[PDB]
């Protein structure tokens, strides 16, 4: 995945993680952003390349493709692990920068959640889980649902009547499709047990 | 995003920001840079490839792909990431010359702006302003604002009369527009609270 | 193979292998990742650029080669390598765990499994024997053995009647193929004596 | 822009820089080389897979082509920043081995030029003018001006009588030629102030 | 050869080679692995995009370069570096575990073997010249001999009668080839003469 | 470049070259390697796609390209790179393994040339300049001088008569060739010099 200093980043999220957040960690960088850039990506390379429709209007093929790929699978994917990436990052900064204040003012036991980091990370789950959420939504809506067909009608401008048009590696595509939201659905039931320790332990 | 030497850059320039600095440096690295490399560009790799127009005239694309595109969206975006970061760049070597100077004729403190810091600092937010604003401007009424069409009309010698060209991705190129110009409208409003901190505190 | 941190990766996993982790870890990275990276990704390089069928009909090549070819063999190579990997990194972290406890409560000497290491190393050790012989099944069911064929005979729709197809390098495709799967067998039966050593130990 | 390693070098030329020289080596690295490499290069990655004659004549296009761009834009400009760079790097050296030297026969003030290091300081100014006034001169003889057209006019063997072509990214080219020769002409005021604060003190 | 941290490993690898495995680390590195990543393997980059077939039967071109190219040549050498380099590499970590323990257990001098070490090293330089003239056997008997032919004459169904086909660069591929056996044939003879020094030190 | 740890080999070879190595290296790694990786590489990227030949005959242009480029400019110049390197290289660890040694035993002044060090040196200069004339050679007798021409006429079978072929980009082919071999011919130069000086020592 290119890149290279990892172990930096990688290691720095990893000392200021809980309990389940190591567990979080590993599912994300490993099923979701290593799928992405060592399978997924390449299975999208020929996306509009390899789109074929039964014409012979010009211009039809690029008004079709648009139509029915807005935005593509990987871009989605790509963004929607920005946005899941962001408050982990922001809240392990909070970990460390909390913990190297105290050193200075003055022992690596694991991360507790006390004082004004409650709210800090409470709020970092939150917005992973709601934009876990909204990515799956814009999914489900945008291209009805998980599975691609190898067959789309397009009627639009100025494509005359209906024109037949056929998607590159359908199946294939369904077959990364469905994993990433299974991954996607597992980490935010994670999110959500980790909720359920700090309510309860608020709660008591 | 390549080259592999972040963790120095980055860690530098993050030790030597004060308050929302350290904010504008997240909003610039995470969500404008890393959506650039990762996602947009790859959208924009097939403009002139893909650009489609009836005609039979020889030459003719050419010319009307150029009338439209005068410069890459991308190409502007890549332009205006390097000059909105160069007095950023500048600065933080001023603060890191200035604090390594006093330990040199002798408490790692927070950056306070006091002394020749003050025209440093005042004159980098009103450069990355004017900066932002001018490249926000020259996107409006270069391309006519933010959406892109599906279809052009070109009249520019070779083509005979008008002749109707299409566009590739229009949507996608659309909606990744419309990002990076919410994103840089938000940098506008973080450097301008900032530039009220600056200002109330010489007032008083 | 690009990233470039491997040396701490391959090092830190090389530290914490009993006798045949080691062995099985050298023919992991050497027999597996670097015939995929190296050799085989390029050979599927025009797996659909040179699929050709012979028929006149449009969008025939797409669903032919979508029917034949749902999941390309180096994307699910590429997935195999990820999840056989998982349990080892896992596990390895624990023995890191466990070691460092210890010091920090307080002889470098071989990895010995005794204590709570036992369930996680024997789990470990399962998982990577059910997901080595899931995915050797999948490739035998899903291309009808190990040999790719020259020529494939496809009638889904909308292809007229039965089309004759011809797949590109299928005798390469299949040396790799084969080396895979040998290399794969072998590494299913390192880890059944891995579980031999244990079992006979805690028999006694 | 790929390498890596740019932190040691762009470290080590920056701590032997006078006063001028460090303005300098911003100007080059920033908005010349970082230029060149992220938006100027692929602007030029169609330059003949894009040209367009209107023309039945096999060969015709490959002889137009090389006659009205015998070298390209972006290899004349690596080539200029090639021979620039390289008498910055050869005093830099001369500055880091003078005062080695000191040192092993025995306070880090500012870059002083009292002895040797004024014919090579001197002479490496002169060089660098030279060398960006002689590309320059190319740029504008080679070319005829600064302006890309759209259509070049063609009469070379094979081609019958004059054959109409058409160039790919006219105007996207003129943008980033003027910019690389705008940014040449302010690196040529920077030097002839680096001369005109050195012959006055010799003239003192 | 991209990578990136050979030195960690050619450092490893040359510490521990006695007299002439150092020669043949030279050989191994430079001329046979350089001369593959930077020459060799961008001549075959158009094997079959530049395979041309004097025929109109859809699907002949695909069988005849099948038939004549059932692994290509780039391939073959990947697959004979990674089978030679790794009895050098397993043996080169023995010395380096040999060389640990009896310092933890407790002057570099030459490496001298006398105990263990005696049975793989004489292991690890018969499987490297079994390993090398298996690998020069299979290409000449694959390939009739080591030239590579202008034309090639194909008559595989669904070819009609016979077909002629023609080669991209068969001279500079017969060149490389003929690099590649002669360097080859080189480190056979330096394998050799390691065994002669060892078998009279035995016999003595 | 790529690679990434040229700082370790570049600094390597510098500190162990006399008076004129420490002038070669520089020609050697920025006006040869730097021209041929940054520069001259693209320029040869499409030699057969955009080879262009006047004809019907199905494989004439293969064999008309083949006949006339056997093997590519810069392939011929990447094995003169690695061929002239060599040496060099060698003797740079020659001088570090006598310099360690006498430290074992057991200053930085400059290199000196007194004992065993002379055979090494004055031969690893004399393959330098045999090698460097070899590819001066083969440059000029292969391609009939340092000219690339437009048009090339080939009779070559099955090519019918004498077939006209035309060259891409042959003017900046023209250019870089004639600039690496003017400075071939200047590294000819430097090593005669340091013949010179080496041989009246001895003389003396
Ligand atoms: C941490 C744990 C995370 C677990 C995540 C699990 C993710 C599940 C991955 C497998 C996804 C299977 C379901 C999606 C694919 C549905 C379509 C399908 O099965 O295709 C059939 C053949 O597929 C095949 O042959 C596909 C087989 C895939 C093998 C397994 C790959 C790994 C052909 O059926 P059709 O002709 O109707 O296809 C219509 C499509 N165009
Ligand atoms: C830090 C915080 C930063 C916040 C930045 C917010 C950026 C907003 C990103 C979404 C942009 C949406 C508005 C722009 C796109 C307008 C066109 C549009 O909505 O297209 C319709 C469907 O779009 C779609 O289906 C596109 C939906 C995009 C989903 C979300 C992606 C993330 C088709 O409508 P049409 O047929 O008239 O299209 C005409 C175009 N040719
Ligand atoms: C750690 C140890 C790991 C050991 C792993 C061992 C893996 C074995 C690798 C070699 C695989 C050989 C068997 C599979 C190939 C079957 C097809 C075959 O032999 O093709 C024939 C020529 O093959 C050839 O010419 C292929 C020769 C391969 C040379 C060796 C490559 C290394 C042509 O026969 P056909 O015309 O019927 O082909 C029908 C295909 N379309
Ligand atoms: C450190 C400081 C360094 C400062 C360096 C300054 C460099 C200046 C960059 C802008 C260059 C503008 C002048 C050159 C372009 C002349 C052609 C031109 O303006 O084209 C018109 C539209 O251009 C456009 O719309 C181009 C607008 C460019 C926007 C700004 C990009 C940054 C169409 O005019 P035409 O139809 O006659 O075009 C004839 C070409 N084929
Ligand atoms: C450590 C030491 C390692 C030493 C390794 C030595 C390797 C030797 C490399 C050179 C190989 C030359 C012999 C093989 C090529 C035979 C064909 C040949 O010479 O082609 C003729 C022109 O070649 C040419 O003009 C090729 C000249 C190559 C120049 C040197 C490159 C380095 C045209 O003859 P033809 O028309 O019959 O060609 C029939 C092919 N289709
Ligand atoms: C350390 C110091 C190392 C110094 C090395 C010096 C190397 C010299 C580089 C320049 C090479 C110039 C001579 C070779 C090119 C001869 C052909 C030539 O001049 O072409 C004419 C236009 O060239 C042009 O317009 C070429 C201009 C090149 C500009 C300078 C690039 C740097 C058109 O003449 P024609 O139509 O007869 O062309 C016939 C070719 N097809």
């Amino acid at each position: 995945m290119d890149w290279g200093t990892l172990q930096t980043i990688l290691g720095g999220v990893n000392k200021h993680s809980t309990s389940i957040g190591k567990i979080w960690l590993t599912v994300l960088f490993i099923f979701r952003i290593m799928i992405l850039v060592v399978a997924a990506k390449e299975v999208w390379g020929d996306e509009q390349a390899d789109f074929v429709c039964n014409t012979l209007q010009p211009g039809c093929k690029n008004v079709c493709y648009d139509h029915y790929f807005p935005i593509s699978h990987i871009r989605l994917w790509a963004l929607q692990l920005i946005f899941v990436s962001t408050p982990a990052l922001l809240v392990a900064m909070h970990v460390a920068y909390r913990r190297h204040e105290k050193k200075r003012k003055f022992k690596t036991q694991k991360v507790r959640i006390e004082g004004s980091l409650w709210w800090t990370y409470t709020s970092s789950i939150f917005f992973r889980v709601i934009f876990e959420a909204a990515f799956m939504y814009v999914f489900y809506v945008m291209y009805d649902g998980f599975s691609m067909q190898r067959l789309v009608k397009c009627n639009a401008w100025p494509c005359p009547n209906t024109v037949d048009c056929f998607v590159s590696r359908p199946t294939e595509k369904t077959v990364f499709t469905v994993f990433m939201i299974a991954v996607s659905g597992i980490c935010i039931l994670l999110n959500v047990t980790e909720l359920c320790y700090l309510l309860i332990r608020y709660c008591s």
